């Protein structure tokens, strides 16, 4: 189909997304950057979608976190999410699409700005949310591995799928875990979608980048980086360690599994067959910049290897 300004897409219904793409690229993502608002919007896709439980209710990727913001943004696990919800809301009103669709669309456009990144499949037509998520459906960084895996499993994800989704922490930072050092990233390359997150979480912790007493925070190996205790555990627990290590220096795997699993998460509470495939509207991401490495001055001996079956790969360090 050929849209009005000449751009093309497989299904004509998708044409409406083009003005939205252009608006959010300039006015949410600061000129198509892989920056703060991209990272926040990607977090939002998760805090919206994971509000889904067959037992407990919540309609998944339904835009409930915007429609029912008054309730949802006050859940403790949602601390800091009000900022991005506030920024996205006017865009939803202005453009003529549901909040559920807008959240997933902004997340997929955002990720496509990141070098090494992917186009997450995107489907258009979610109806408006009809209920707020219950509380206690979002995992917290002080939760156990068993807790996190049981919650994610309740929403439909296997343990390996949890690891794959947490490639998102390759382009991510924390503002609320330690409020003394807001905007401290989880890896040394928060503007590149790469395997550094899986490498650097495996390193022995050395220091706290800010204060020492934050709930859900573990020691970091680098002053410029913060480490969640959930990530410290998932990297090391026998249930997940081998999958975690398998992501290291495996960019095609990170790419493939993150796109596929983000699609599944974007469709929680939804039926793909009542939606329209608009995947080809998402921009082509740039190729990876840089190659997997240990931080300068580190060696293999700084890695806390946790996969019994398979030795950690021989990376070189920045010089
Ligand atoms: C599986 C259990 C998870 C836990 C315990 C967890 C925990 C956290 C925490 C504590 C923060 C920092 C919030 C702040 O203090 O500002 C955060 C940030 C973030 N999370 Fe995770 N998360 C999980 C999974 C996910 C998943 C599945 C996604 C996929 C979209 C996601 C995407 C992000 C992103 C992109 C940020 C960066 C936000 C920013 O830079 O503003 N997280 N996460
Ligand atoms: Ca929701
Ligand atoms: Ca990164
Ligand atoms: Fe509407
Ligand atoms: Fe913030
Ligand atoms: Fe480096
Ligand atoms: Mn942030
Ligand atoms: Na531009
Ligand atoms: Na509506
Ligand atoms: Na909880
Ligand atoms: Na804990
Ligand atoms: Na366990
Ligand atoms: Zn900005
Ligand atoms: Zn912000
Ligand atoms: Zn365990």
């Amino acid at each position: 189909a050929t849209c009005d300004d000449g751009r093309t897409t497989a299904n004509a219904a998708c044409c409406i997304l083009f003005p939205i793409l252009d608006d959010i690229q300039e006015n949410l993502f600061d000129g198509a950057q892989c920056g703060e608002e991209v990272h926040e919007s990607l977090r939002l896709t998760f805090h919206d979608a994971i509000g889904f439980s067959p037992t407990l209710g919540g309609g998944g990727a339904d835009g409930s976190i915007i429609a029912f913001d008054t309730i949802e943004t006050n859940f403790p696990a949602n601390a800091g999410i009000d900022e991005i919800v506030s920024a996205q809301k006017p865009f939803v009103a202005k453009h003529n699409i549901s909040a559920g669709d807008f959240i997933q669309f902004a997340g997929a456009v955002g990720v496509s700005n990141c070098p090494g990144g992917v186009r997450i499949p995107f489907f258009l037509g979610r109806p408006d949310a009809v209920a707020a998520s219950p509380d206690h459906l979002v995992p917290e960084p002080f939760d156990s591995v068993d807790s996190i895996l049981a919650r994610m499993g309740d929403a439909g994800f296997s343990p390996v799928e949890v690891v794959w989704l947490l490639a998102s922490h390759s382009i991510a930072a924390a503002d609320k875990v330690d409020p003394s050092i807001p905007g401290t990233p989880f890896d040394s390359t928060p503007q590149v979608f790469d395997s550094q997150f899986f490498i650097e979480t495996q390193l022995k912790g050395r220091l706290f980048p800010g204060t020492a007493d934050n709930k859900g925070e573990a020691q970091s190996p680098l002053q410029g980086e913060i480490r969640l205790q959930s990530d410290h555990l998932l990297a090391r627990d026998p249930q997940t360690a081998c999958e975690w290590q398998s992501m290291v220096n495996n960019q095609p795997k990170i790419q493939n599994r993150f796109a596929a699993t983000m699609s599944k998460m974007a469709l929680l509470g939804q039926d793909k067959t009542k939606l329209i495939d608009c995947s080809d509207v998402i921009p082509t991401p740039p190729a990876l910049v840089g190659a997997a490495h240990l931080p300068a001055g580190f060696s293999l001996s700084d890695v806390e290897q946790a996969c019994a079956a398979t030795p950690f790969p021989a990376l070189t360090a920045d010089p």
